[PDB]
């Protein structure tokens, strides 16, 4: 409590032609033909879209707790980072509107705003934010992991304590999931959920008399 | 919100005589003497004590987001860890008695119990406890960092994430902080607070009439 969590702008989102591949493996698309050729395949009153750091303060200055994404004036990072605690942004108190404690998910000022879905086989690039360093995309082939309620994608990439909340984009430069929900295999591996809610949308109309 | 946290047991506390040490540096006194020889110098209704995983269920199972320590009854974590939620433990719920933000801490059930105190220059032990690994004992030399309201140790050491709250002993296995509130120096170096609180104690007796 006492309004301990802000937030502070820290990068773009998009994907990076030639961004730093991580991991034991890749998947690559490969494209045969019959020819014998083998290919490989205004200013807004909305804060500004992007990726930002999650800061709380102690006494030992300001330490990032997680990273979340603004996207169409909502703000989305990890259930684990907020638990729905305030966020100041430019002196205003944020208010949590959504959140799904089983995706580990949390989105401050509408519903998920997120259109991204990944597609088995693909490689993404998580736009790793970890604290103290600029942020670096990594590409990376995620595997899946077998859950309740369908399959999800799951990557094996160890970041910083307080990465989590780092987006995960496609070719597309869309947002497939945000990074920082995982486990750890009985080898020792750490692998994150691509966590990822659908988009909302506008339910039936109410009306009212509270003037 | 939903009780989404447990705690799960891990290990005991205490200082291990010989276990790995890890650094840039090391801190060693030396006694030199006149004669020219130099020298290296019933079962309890109470929570077990010890050092355990804060694990939050969702879709991938249970993630440790933390660890704590209970202590007299008490259990010890960082604020960033649980922000004041509720904690299951063997179907009980541990509601939180008191918090610092600033230093980063919270416990549950009672007020904060460690008495250690950490003297400068003599080197520590954490007792990480990593996600999926087996609690493991690192000695460590740490520095201080320059804050108001007094000077704090300050470790450079690096865990997994959900390692915050892994304690802090020293040469008695007495606790002399948490680990895991910390920032990020210009060099790219992670520091942690060795993060600690007074122990609390008894204040004037009230009275009452709600039978
Ligand atoms: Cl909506
Ligand atoms: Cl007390």
């Amino acid at each position: 409590h006492m309004a301990d969590l802000s937030l502070e702008k820290a990068a773009e989102v998009s994907w990076e032609e030639e961004a730093e591949h991580s991991g034991a493996s890749h998947n690559i698309l490969v494209e045969v033909q019959d020819d014998g050729t083998m290919k490989i395949k205004v200013l807004w009153d909305t804060p500004s879209p992007g990726i930002y750091r999650i800061l709380q303060r102690g006494l030992l200055g300001r330490s990032q707790v997680g990273v979340g994404v603004f996207q169409e004036g909502v703000f989305h990072t990890m259930w684990h980072v907020t638990r729905g605690a305030v966020l100041m942004y430019q002196g205003k108190r944020l208010e949590p509107s959504w959140a799904s404690v089983k995706k580990d998910l949390i989105s401050y000022g509408g519903g998920w705003r997120f259109q991204g879905s990944w597609n088995a086989g693909e490689e993404v690039q998580v736009i790793a934010v970890e604290p103290g360093k600029n942020p670096k995309n990594v590409q990376t082939a995620p595997g899946t992991f077998k859950t309740p309620e369908g399959e999800v994608g799951a990557i094996a990439l160890d970041f910083k304590p307080g990465t989590a909340g780092s987006p995960i984009v496609n070719r597309e430069g869309k947002i497939v999931g945000l990074y920082g929900n995982g486990v750890v295999t009985t080898s020792g591996t750490y692998v994150s959920a691509i966590a990822q809610a659908k988009a909302s949308q506008e339910g039936p109309l109410p009306e009212i008399e509270d003037e």
